[PDB]
């Protein structure tokens, strides 16, 4: 079983298709951040270290500023299609 499809609503222009695409992914990047441990499994860099010898860059951090990023990204096209979107309030064009 390849798994449970995403489902595009028809009736839709070709516009509005792409933004509620759009739209999906950023509510789904911003519950994975708002939500669940990232430290958990999905390759590995080499280690760095603050003064105190922690970790700075761990699967949990890089992947938290990997989502960060892309959601920040999706926005920004978001803004691109749809002229009257507002971007939250913690967004930084």
């Amino acid at each position: 079983i390849p798994g449970m499809p995403t489902v595009i609503p028809p009736g839709l222009t070709r516009e509005q298709e792409r933004a509620y695409i759009v739209q999906l992914q950023i509510e789904d990047l911003t519950r994975k951040l708002r939500t669940g441990d990232l430290g958990i499994p999905p390759p590995s860099p080499e280690p760095i270290y603050n003064s105190e010898g922690k970790r700075l860059n761990t699967r949990e951090f890089r992947t938290r500023k990997k989502l960060e990023e892309e959601r920040h990204n999706l926005i920004t096209e978001m803004v691109a299609l749809n002229p009257d979107f507002k971007p939250p309030a913690d967004y930084k064009p």
